[PDB]
């Protein structure tokens, strides 16, 4: 089964998910000098006031916080998007050290981690149907650098000891994802894919320019998670990021000058 190890990592994924060598794979390097400012791009609309978080889960490749997506409660609209996208879950990708961990890079710069808020287009009714559509998902990507703590992240970090190993989950209600957002909603956008299997080419990527700062203590708690299930040889959940993929016939657009 797929993972991030020597023998099952991103370089192996194409064997089970041949779309890994496709025409709109993610992540990519964002060359800031080649991204073109698009004045037609609308401001992003992030409406998270009524978000209902449900559970936090270790799925063996990341940890994710899941939300109630049975109603327009936490929605993403505007920006490059047509229509309304419901927040399904967020999760992170991080490194073994602070110089790696993000999936997207900015002028080849890797960040310590990358937060992905995954949303699906309500015109497709459910996420499984949306993953089959070229405009089915919108993932909001936010870079994490190490410095000052992010207070809005602390409730996440403090529960990770209860989901150390693959398959553990816990109630995680009343978490407000607005506490994970940077000040600016300036973004880059491009058509891409899921960055984990099945690597489906269904994502409008919206990557924020402004990183959030998290503390070394906060990221160290990410790195104490395990890829393995309980009772298995302990393999620390670190470096769960896919490297940048060929841009091919794609243009990255910037919402800002
Ligand atoms: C689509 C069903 C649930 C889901 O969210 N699957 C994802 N697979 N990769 C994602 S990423 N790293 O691009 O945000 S999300
Ligand atoms: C537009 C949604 C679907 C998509 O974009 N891509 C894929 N269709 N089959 C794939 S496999 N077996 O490689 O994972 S991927
Ligand atoms: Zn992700």
């Amino acid at each position: 089964h797929w993972g991030y190890g020597k023998h099952n990592g991103p370089e192996h994924w194409h064997k089970d998910f041949p779309i890994a060598k496709g025409e709109r794979q993610s992540p990519v390097d964002i060359d800031t000098h080649t991204a073109k400012y698009d004045p037609s791009l609308k401001p992003l609309s992030v409406s998270y006031d009524q978000a209902t978080s449900l559970r936090i889960l270790n799925n063996g490749h990341s940890f994710q916080v899941t939300f109630d997506d049975s109603q327009d409660k936490a929605v993403l609209k505007g920006g490059p998007l047509d229509g309304t996208y419901r927040l399904l879950q967020f999760h992170f990708h991080w490194g073994s050290l602070d110089g790696q961990g993000s999936e997207h890079t900015v002028d080849k710069k890797k960040y310590a981690a990358e937060l992905h808020l995954v949303h699906w287009n309500t015109k497709y009714g459910d996420v499984g149907k949306a993953v089959q559509q070229p405009d089915g998902l919108a993932v909001l990507g936010i870079f994490l650098k190490v410095g000052s703590a992010k207070p809005g992240l602390q409730k996440v970090v403090d529960v990770l000891d209860s989901i150390k190993t693959e398959g553990k989950s816990a109630d995680f209600t009343n978490f407000d994802p607005r506490g994970l957002l940077p000040e600016s909603l300036d973004y880059w956008t491009y058509p891409g894919s899921l960055t984990t299997p099945p690597l489906a080419e269904c994502v409008t990527w919206i990557v924020l320019k402004e990183p959030i700062s998290v503390s070394s203590e906060q990221v160290l708690k990410f790195r104490k998670l395990n890829f393995n299930g309980e009772g298995e040889p302990e393999e620390l959940m670190v470096d769960n990021w896919r490297p940048a993929q060929p841009l091919k016939n794609r243009q990255i657009k910037a919402s800002f000058k």
